């Protein structure tokens, strides 16, 4: 992996900006494999969390936030857009009032704000992916 994982990465977001994060899923599918993605307001990782994002690769996408420290009320989708065993792109737009996801150019969901989107300091992403690159465009 080009960088290490977890991967914490300080940011700053605004509307308009796109988190781009290129890896491999480092387990064949039949292994679930997962790929984790926080957008957390701290660099601590109990901090609160505007946007949590869990892939269960050939499953499905668990998407949640954590406020005063408390998990709130799970959203998941089925379309998970992820092929076994090759590189993908996923990019995060931080768009006015949702983050939209595209999974290899694919837009899979809108997360809504709870919390406004430049409150977020830092996005990890972590688990079973092996990480080619991650960037912060606006």
């Amino acid at each position: 992996s080009s960088l290490p994982v977890p991967y914490k990465l300080p940011v700053s977001l605004s509307v308009g900006s796109c988190v781009i994060i290129k890896g491999t899923p480092i387990h064949s599918f039949i292994n679930d494999p997962q790929l984790q993605v926080d957008f957390y307001t701290d660099m601590d990782e109990d901090s609160d969390i505007a946007f949590h994002f869990r892939v269960h690769f050939g499953n499905h996408v668990v998407m949640n936030r954590r406020e005063f420290g408390i998990w709130m009320l799970e959203e998941t989708t089925d379309y998970v857009p992820f092929e076994d065993g090759k590189q993908f792109e996923l990019c995060i737009y931080v768009h006015y009032n949702e983050y939209e996801i595209k999974v290899n150019g694919i837009r899979i969901y809108g997360f809504v704000h709870r919390i406004p989107p430049s409150f977020v300091k830092m996005v990890q992403v972590s688990r079973d992916i092996s990480l080619t690159s991650v960037c912060v465009c606006n």
